[PDB]
């Protein structure tokens, strides 16, 4: 394990969403109402999903070699597999709060789900031109994504509780700062042109994804949003 | 890209989706209707998915060899990353537009997925008998699916608005003939007995493919039945 | 196929499988109760996907060779794809029984996607000791899915209509006993182990799976709790 540079990033990263995950279980146990079960059941997962991969990762089960550039080159495809199924929850949690509607959601949903799917094709893919090509469709499908946070959502919240509303807008100005650095650091490091070095890109991820997933957690279960207005 | 012959029906699959995905993109931008959303939120998504396995299959990734028959044999198995996830998105399209039940959309979506799946696990067996017992269950899940389509939908249906009722009845027999067709070109083509050969079998579920995807969503999202009755 | 000692258990299986996947098909025609037909669709799935694994792993599809111990250890991987999915459609049917709210539900199958995930990972990881870690994780989410089963279904259940409360208790009883048993399978059998054989504990899995899945079934679909209310 120790035999990679970036194992400390990984372990502290395994570490950190494991507490975050035991912590907001523990949060949610004394939790009656329906609709605060809905956003706590959410939030607790992101993390626990991410402790398993983080850990994957760790332990070497969540890396493979890919050739490209005429050498073997880590690619720790752990983290579309976390990605997967954490980005479309951590969207859940935002379309719940301000009571979007269904098609919206399918929307976002599955522009997520060409997101992230493009990525592991671009980040497995052995032709080194073509990875760039699938970084700018999993980047348009981002930008679809930003636009719908910001022009679909943000004027749906201003005819919810005040509560809300605000809280909405903290954690859409939280996610769309956050995800708008992991494209850039994909492009610069190993997966990409190669600039900043695999530790280093471990530890920015690592950054990213504890803020993003624990990060906003904490805002949004310590909100009185998630709870229905009741007497 | 230009080392196989039918790279010119993958480059025309791909523009043509992308294409259809791009028309459906700006058609529904001018909807508010929360019933004409969830509409054009399934239907935009079915192809841009099939445009990114398109790409995946024109620049080599979506591409492997099987062994049977004593060959090494070209299986394009992104056509089933495609089909997994557009195919319900078809099917769920026709069940809102008849207001099935959860319980029928359930079952047609999970035979849906052992059809899909059946047929990957058919296209990737290295013993060559057996890909045909895959490909006879696939085709009894697909049996079950157009008998739901018939004598579960029709008649509810004619129960509906009557702008509904055409509409489904019109998408219920494109969907029926074209679908029908897949097994038949599995079975002839490079996957099945062999005696069509690949580059015309490409050629012939791009045809399907655009014609069940981007004519399909031409027929839907022109009628007025993917609106609520509204003054 | 008989060339593997365990292949009559194999086969068996996918006879009982397939038998009991026909016998809830044609029970459920005469069915046009809207709630009878969710429950018919759930668990008529779940045999049908199991039949699809079962057969294989009998024609030698759904095993792989995963080095540890020095050795090369045959992994049937197909039961975990069956897993997948048959494991959350059996708690949706535990779930939509006692009319569990949202948040519960997302809860029981998120866990329960953690649970198979990580006996996946566990199952191919090739280093031997860390194995043991996966199923570990595995059966901290087994042990999460059965506490909610008791300790907030159980309580939900007695507010609910008799004959549904009772249907319930025995059906979370036969739950709990027969899931509780697959992990001590997995760790003393050839993914854990080693000491009992690959034939015996396929034969151990088959019983289980069969009484998990037909035997739950049968017990379910002849209770007058599936139906809703009516004169
Ligand atoms: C009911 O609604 C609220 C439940 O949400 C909270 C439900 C949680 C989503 C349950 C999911 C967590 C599972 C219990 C996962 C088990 C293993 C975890 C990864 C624990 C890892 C942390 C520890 C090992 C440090
Ligand atoms: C509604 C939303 C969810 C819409 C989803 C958007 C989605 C369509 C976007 C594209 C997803 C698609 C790229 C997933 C591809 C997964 C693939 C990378 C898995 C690895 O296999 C790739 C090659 C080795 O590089 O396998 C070597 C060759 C092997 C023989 C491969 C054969 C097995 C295939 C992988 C079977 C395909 C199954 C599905 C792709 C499962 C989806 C997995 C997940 C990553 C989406
Ligand atoms: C809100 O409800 C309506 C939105 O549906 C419409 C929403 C769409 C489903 C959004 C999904 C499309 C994503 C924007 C995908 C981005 C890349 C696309 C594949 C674009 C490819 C076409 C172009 C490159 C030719
Ligand atoms: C409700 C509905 C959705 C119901 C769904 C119906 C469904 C059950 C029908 C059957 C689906 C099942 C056949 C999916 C099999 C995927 C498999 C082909 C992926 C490729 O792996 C096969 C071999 C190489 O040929 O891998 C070589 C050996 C490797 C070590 C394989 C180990 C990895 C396994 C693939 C892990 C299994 C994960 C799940 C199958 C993911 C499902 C993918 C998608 C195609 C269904
Ligand atoms: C409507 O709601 C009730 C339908 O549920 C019942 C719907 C069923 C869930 C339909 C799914 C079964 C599909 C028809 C699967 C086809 C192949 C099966 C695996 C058949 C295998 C058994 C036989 C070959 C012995
Ligand atoms: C809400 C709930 C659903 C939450 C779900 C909980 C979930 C997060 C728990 C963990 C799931 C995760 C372990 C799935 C891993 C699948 C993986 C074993 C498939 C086989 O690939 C592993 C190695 C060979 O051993 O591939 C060799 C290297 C290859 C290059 C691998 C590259 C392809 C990757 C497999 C792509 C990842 C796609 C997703 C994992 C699809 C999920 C499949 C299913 C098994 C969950
Ligand atoms: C908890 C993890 C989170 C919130 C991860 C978010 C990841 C992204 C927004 C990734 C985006 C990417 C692109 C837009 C293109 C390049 C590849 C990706 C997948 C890194
Ligand atoms: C947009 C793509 C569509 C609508 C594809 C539909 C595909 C099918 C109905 C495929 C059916 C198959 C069988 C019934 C058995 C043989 C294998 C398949 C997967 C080709
Ligand atoms: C129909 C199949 C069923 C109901 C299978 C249930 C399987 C489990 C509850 C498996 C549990 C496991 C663990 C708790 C850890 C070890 C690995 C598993 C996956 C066998
Ligand atoms: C969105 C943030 C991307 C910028 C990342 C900056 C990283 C700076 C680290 C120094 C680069 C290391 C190069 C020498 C090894
Ligand atoms: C459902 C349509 C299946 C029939 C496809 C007909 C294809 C005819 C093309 C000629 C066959 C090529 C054989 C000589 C290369
Ligand atoms: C939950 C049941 C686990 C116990 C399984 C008992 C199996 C006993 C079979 C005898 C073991 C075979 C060892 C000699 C080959
Ligand atoms: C490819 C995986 C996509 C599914 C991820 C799980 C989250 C799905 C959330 C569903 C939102 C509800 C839509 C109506
Ligand atoms: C194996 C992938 C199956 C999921 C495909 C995505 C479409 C699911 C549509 C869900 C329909 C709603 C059912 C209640
Ligand atoms: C990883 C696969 C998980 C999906 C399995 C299919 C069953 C999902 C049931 C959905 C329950 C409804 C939640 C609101
Ligand atoms: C286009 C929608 C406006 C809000 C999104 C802001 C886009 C930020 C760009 C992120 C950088 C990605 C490379
Ligand atoms: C059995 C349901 C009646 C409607 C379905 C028509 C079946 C068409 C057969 C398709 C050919 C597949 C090989
Ligand atoms: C902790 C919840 C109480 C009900 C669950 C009973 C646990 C049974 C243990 C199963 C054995 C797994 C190794
Ligand atoms: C080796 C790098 C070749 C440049 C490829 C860039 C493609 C970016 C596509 C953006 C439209
Ligand atoms: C393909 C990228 C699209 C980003 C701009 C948004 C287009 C308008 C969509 C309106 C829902
Ligand atoms: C080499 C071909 C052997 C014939 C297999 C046909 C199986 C079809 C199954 C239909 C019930
Ligand atoms: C070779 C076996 C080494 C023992 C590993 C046991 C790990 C179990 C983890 C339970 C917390
Ligand atoms: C509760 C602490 C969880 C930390 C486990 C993973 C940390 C890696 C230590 C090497
Ligand atoms: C908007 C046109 C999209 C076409 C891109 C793919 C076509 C392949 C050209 C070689
Ligand atoms: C209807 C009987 C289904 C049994 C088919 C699979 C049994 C395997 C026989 C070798
Ligand atoms: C993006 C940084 C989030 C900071 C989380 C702090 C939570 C305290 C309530
Ligand atoms: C099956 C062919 C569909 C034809 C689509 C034409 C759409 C025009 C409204
Ligand atoms: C756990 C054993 C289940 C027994 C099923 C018998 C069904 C008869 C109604
Ligand atoms: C990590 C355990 C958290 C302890 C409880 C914190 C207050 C709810
Ligand atoms: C008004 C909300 C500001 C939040 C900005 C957080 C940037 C990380
Ligand atoms: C809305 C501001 C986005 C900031 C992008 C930061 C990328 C590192
Ligand atoms: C491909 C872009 C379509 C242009 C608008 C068509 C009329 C909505
Ligand atoms: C009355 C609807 C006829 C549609 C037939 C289309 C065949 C491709
Ligand atoms: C309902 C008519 C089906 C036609 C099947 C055509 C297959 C090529
Ligand atoms: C296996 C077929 C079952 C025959 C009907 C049983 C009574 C519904
Ligand atoms: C009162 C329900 C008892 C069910 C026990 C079944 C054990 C397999
Ligand atoms: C509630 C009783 C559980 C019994 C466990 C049996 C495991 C073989």
């Amino acid at each position: 394990i120790t035999g990679r540079p970036e194992w400390i990033w990984l372990a502290l990263g395994t570490a950190l969403m494991g507490l975050g995950t035991l912590y907001f279980l523990v949060k949610g146990m004394g939790v009656s109402d329906p609709d605060a079960k809905k956003f706590y059941a959410i939030t607790t997962l992101v993390p626990a999903i991410a402790f398993t991969m983080y850990l994957s990762m760790l332990l070497g089960y969540g890396l493979t070699m890919v050739p490209f550039g005429g050498e073997q080159n880590p690619i720790y495809w752990a983290r579309y597999a976390d990605w997967l199924f954490t980005t479309p929850l951590l969207l859940l949690d935002l379309a719940l709060l301000v009571d979007a509607d269904q098609g919206t959601i399918l929307a976002l949903v599955g522009a997520d789900g060409i997101m992230i799917g493009t990525g592991l094709v671009g980040a497995l893919t052995k032709v080194y031109s073509y990875r760039f090509v699938w970084w700018a469709i999993s980047t348009a499908a981002m930008l679809y994504i930003l636009y719908v946070l910001f022009f679909g959502f943000t004027s749906k919240a201003e005819s919810m509780r005040p509560e809300v509303a605000s809280t909405f807008k903290v954690l859409r100005n939280v996610t769309v700062v956050l995800w708008s650095a992991y494209p850039v650091v994909w492009l610069i490091g190993s997966e990409g042109a190669g600039i900043v070095p695999l530790n280093i890109e471990t530890l920015l991820f690592m950054v990213l994804d504890v803020s993003a997933k624990v990060g906003f957690g904490l805002i949004l279960l310590r909100s009185r949003a998630i709870f229905g207005e009741a007497e």
